[PDB]
């Protein structure tokens, strides 16, 4: 039976339309918590810019976090796994973005920065996703940092152009305007593995929930993967079950369907 739930944030817990968590989702997670489910966040975002979970956090419903696509995992105050990108690949991404004229976010363990933020950062991270403004630093400074995750604002075409300079990183994408880059093997699947290792939970007792391309590995890896109803077809194909759209009680309906609650 399911013992661990893994939830993506954007488009899974938090609506892109309201920037809020559906009421039925909060109710479902309260019910699951009381039944003893462990409830985990599994997001591409770094902790520093997770600014939209307060309704769950204030209710003390989250048992641990997979952040940065698996590159930074923690349970309470305890870090259980982290990674860093090979410096050559940080440098190559910085040089590429600066040459191309596109911005890039560089995330360290305890600092976050953006280089040359432009209309794409404003449009996508601030205006669309409601991320708080990230401090600016130069690409030269960024290129020298110990970086856990980079988020270049590159298209799929631009990604293929920089790819040979990025020979070992993982590149996770759910949206056409940016991708998240982490070190080899660091995907939300890795995050699941680290969390369940910590808790003594078997992979066969896991359930994941996602809407995006960066969820596909965790949708396949968990024993049961649930795709949100508005997800792209490749995300749905990776899942075992497709629930309703997020703003049509998709989380609650899935949890009820499986008897989680
Ligand atoms: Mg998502």
């Amino acid at each position: 039976m399911t013992k661990a739930l893994f939830f993506d944030i954007a488009g899974t817990l938090v609506s892109f339309e309201t920037h809020r968590i559906p009421s039925s989702t909060i109710e479902a997670l309260e019910a699951a918590h009381a039944k003893g489910l462990k409830i985990f966040i599994a997001t591409g975002r770094p902790k520093a810019i997770i600014n939209n979970l307060s309704e769950l956090q204030d209710r003390n419903l989250i048992d641990g976090y997979i952040t940065m696509n698996g590159a930074y995992c923690f349970v309470g105050e305890e870090v259980i796994y982290k990674s860093a990108i090979p410096q050559e690949e940080v440098k190559a991404m910085a040089a590429f973005c600066e040459k191309k004229g596109v911005p890039c976010i560089f995330v360290e363990e305890h600092n976050i920065s953006v280089c040359q933020p432009n209309e794409m950062v404003k449009k996508i991270f601030y205006d669309f996703l409601h991320v708080n403004v990230i401090p600016t630093v130069s690409f030269e400074e960024a290129s020298n940092k110990e970086v856990i995750q980079m988020t270049p604002f590159i298209t799929e075409e631009e990604e293929k152009e920089v790819l040979p300079s990025i020979p070992t990183c993982e590149i996770g994408r759910w949206y056409p305007a940016f991708a998240d880059v982490t070190a080899k093997g660091d995907t939300k699947q890795k995050g699941i593995d680290e969390i369940i290792r910590h808790f003594g939970i078997k992979l066969e007792e896991t359930m994941s929930f996602g809407d995006g391309g960066n969820d596909i590995s965790m949708l396949r890896h968990a024993a049961i993967g649930v795709a949100m109803g508005q997800a792209k077809e490749d995300v749905k194909a990776a899942a075992d079950y497709v629930t309703a759209p997020i703003d049509e009680d998709g989380i609650s309906k899935a949890m009820k369907h499986f008897g989680i609650i």
